[PDB]
């Protein structure tokens, strides 16, 4: 029995609303992707299937850009890249746009595979286009996506007959674009892209009363606060760290839509994220531009070093509570751990701490893997009181947003009674 149900809102479009009262942690849905891959930064240092991330990879011996972490999981995908696999050979060195690598996969899994559990409650052929929002500049990138995929897919598919029955790759381009969901791994690290069509029926709050994680490429959505009969469900679409300008921009850029809210009507919290001298943080926000790539291809000493240059700077600084120095810190913090420096790993971690109880209200998985990595470094070096509070933290925010069925909450409860045993 779902404990939600579509329903047609007033003023935008599909949505989903509580069948019966969800209490917060509640588990509300769960999903495999429609189609998904893994995002170009990563491609190579995760597993194209499971995007668990490891030293050594094995690739597809055809295409050779597929690559995996065991046999099995190279075994079990080969039905889902056996006909991207032809594409993908003949087109080397010229790799695809990852928009266009999902729409491949969406198309050979409708053309082929059976009815998706993902599309119980929403198909792809139900998803929002928004193409009478769309701005003239839009639609040409969108034709633009649409001769890209002729080109890369025409060793698989010729004609209109080897596509679903009135699919227009122009309108699925658009759908894409506003139904595409980022997939984090547990470290909350971006690591692909998939659709997952039923969960686009959740309408976008910038307060949300739901979240999703993902455990793998399997999506779990929760109740985040205590949500009533008939009330709609919302989640975040954005990024936390974001002023009201900013999810502005994306949201009329992205999603076609103007947002109303308490938050936006008001700026909440944006004089906060911007404190500290202007000139300084947009430089760091220049910065981070190139920050933000270097991670996103796991280039760890190149993060640090473009970090460290600002949060040890020579010349002015920002406070943490700035929504740029703390990006920066937490890259910094990121960059340590997968370098092993835990000492300094663990001074930008408790310094990113109170800005996010600020700025991630509520529960927010975010948060909750913030904590838990500081609680871990904390307990790694003898600070059992310390740690054994930020675990607990933790796992207070993560019972919600994770839930038993996420197996990084497993992880937390072995840190946990390792901690306790230690005090
Ligand atoms: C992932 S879909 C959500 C389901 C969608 N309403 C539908 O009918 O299929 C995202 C689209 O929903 C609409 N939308 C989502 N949140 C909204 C909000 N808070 N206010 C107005 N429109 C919203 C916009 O059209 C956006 O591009
Ligand atoms: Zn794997
Ligand atoms: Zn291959
Ligand atoms: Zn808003």
């Amino acid at each position: 029995p779902l404990k939600v149900e579509k329903f047609a809102t007033a003023n935008r479009g599909n949505g989903l609303r509580a069948v019966t009262p969800l209490r917060p942690g509640e588990l509300l849905f769960r999903s495999d992707p429609l189609a998904y891959t893994v995002c170009k930064g990563s491609r190579g240092v995760v597993c194209d299937r499971c995007l668990l991330g490891k030293e050594k990879l094995m690739r597809c011996s055809q295409c050779r850009v597929a690559k995996y972490c065991s046999a099995k999981c190279q075994k079990k995908a080969w039905p889902d890249h056996k006909r991207e696999c032809k594409c993908l050979k003949s087109c080397k060195p010229r790799y695809p746009p990852d928009s266009v690598r999902l729409l491949g996969r969406v198309v050979f899994k409708l053309m082929d595979g059976a009815p998706s559990e993902s599309e119980k409650l929403y198909s792809f052929y139900d998803l929002e286009s928004n193409i009478n929002k769309l701005t003239e500049d839009r639609k040409e990138g969108l034709r633009q996506l649409v001769m890209t995929f002729q080109h890369f897919m025409r060793e698989e598919i010729q004609d209109a007959s080897q596509l679903p029955p009135a699919f227009d790759l122009f309108e699925a381009f658009a759908k894409v674009i506003c139904n595409s969901f980022t997939i984090c791994n547990a470290e909350m690290q971006e690591v692909g892209v998939g659709l997952y069509p039923s969960i686009s029926l959740l309408n976008h709050s910038c307060d949300p009363n739901c979240s999703i994680v993902f455990n793998g490429p399997h999506l779990l959505l929760r109740a985040v606060r205590d949500i009533e009969v008939g009330e709609e469900l919302t989640i975040c679409y954005l990024d936390m760290l974001m002023t009201s300008e900013e999810r502005r921009k994306q949201l009329r850029d992205q999603y076609c839509f103007e947002c109303d809210c308490f938050r936006c009507q008001t700026q909440d919290k944006d004089a906060d994220m911007l404190t500290g001298d202007e000139q300084v943080w947009k430089e760091v926000q220049e910065s981070l531009k190139k920050i933000e790539e270097l991670k996103a291809h796991w280039k760890w000493e190149q993060v640090l070093a473009m970090c460290q240059a600002i949060i040890s700077s020579n010349s002015e600084r920002l406070p943490d509570i700035n929504i740029y120095q703390l990006k920066v810190l937490d890259c910094a913090m990121d960059a340590c751990i997968n370098l092993g420096l835990l000492e300094e790993a663990l001074f930008y971690g408790t310094r990113t701490m109170e800005p996010y109880r600020i700025f991630f209200p509520g529960s927010h998985p975010v948060r909750g893997v913030q904590v838990m990595k500081v609680g871990k470094l904390q307990l790694h070096q003898g600070m059992f009181p310390q740690a054994m509070k930020n675990l607990r933290l933790a796992f207070d925010i993560m019972r919600v947003t994770h839930g038993r069925e996420h197996s990084l909450i497993e992880d937390l409860i072995l840190l946990l009674e390792e901690c306790d045993a230690n005090i």
